[PDB]
């Protein structure tokens, strides 16, 4: 299924590439030949047409091709520069998160943790559906991205819904959801 396979694509091309024999340049780009040639080591139907529709089809925007190569736009767990379009149009973004980090958020901002970039999403529902990933005692930050953008900040267009930022400081929290 779709589901499957674009799971393996998302381990691959965000965790564990060399796995797979695959070395990722600096933006995480792969050979979308090579990526057919790994992922047929487990779905030997897959076909390069195949996986071209998976990206278009993805209701996220998590892969992104120019010409032959192919990267996840967002989530991994390597170091990876990551060069998108600028959001300037996004006036209000959203961050979820769990009530524990409250203290530490609003003391110090929404702060790179292990990844070198802060996730955001444009989409209420999507931010608190990954806020749960974390547990149960789930909220939502609004943020004010017209603010973050005047601080200085420019906001990457990472997915349909994921926008990335380097740092959210605390007065650009508008809310708790
Ligand atoms: N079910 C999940 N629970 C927790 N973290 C996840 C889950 N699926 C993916 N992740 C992590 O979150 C990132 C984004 O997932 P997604 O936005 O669904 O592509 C992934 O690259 C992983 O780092
Ligand atoms: N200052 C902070 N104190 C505590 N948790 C934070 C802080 N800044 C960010 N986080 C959390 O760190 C996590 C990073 O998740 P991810 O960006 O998916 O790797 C999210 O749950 C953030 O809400
Ligand atoms: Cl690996
Ligand atoms: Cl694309
Ligand atoms: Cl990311
Ligand atoms: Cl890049
Ligand atoms: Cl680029
Ligand atoms: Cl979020
Ligand atoms: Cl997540
Ligand atoms: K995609
Ligand atoms: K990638
Ligand atoms: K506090
Ligand atoms: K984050
Ligand atoms: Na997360």
């Amino acid at each position: 299924s779709r589901f499957k396979v674009s799971k393996l694509m998302a381990y691959i091309l965000r965790h564990s590439p060399w796995e797979f024999g695959l070395e990722p340049d600096e933006e995480g780009f792969v050979s979308i030949e090579e990526l057919v040639n790994a992922v047929r080591k487990v779905y030997p139907w897959v076909t390069e047409e195949y996986i071209r529709e998976i990206v278009e089809r993805d209701e996220k925007g998590r892969y992104e091709i120019r010409g032959n190569k192919i990267r996840a736009r967002y989530g991994h767990s390597y170091p990876v520069i990551l060069r998108h379009e600028e959001d300037k149009e996004s006036k209000v973004l959203y961050h979820g998160t769990v009530r524990r980090n409250l203290k530490g958020i609003m003391r110090e901002g929404i702060k790179p943790m292990k990844r070198q970039y802060v996730h955001l999403s444009i989409n209420y529902e999507d931010a608190y559906n990954t806020g749960m990933r974390h547990g149960e005692d789930v909220v939502v930050l609004i943020i004010d991205a017209e603010c973050l953008r005047n601080k200085g900040y420019k906001i990457l267009k990472a997915g349909k819904k994921v926008r990335i930022v380097k740092h959210v400081p605390v007065d650009c929290i508008s809310g708790i959801l």
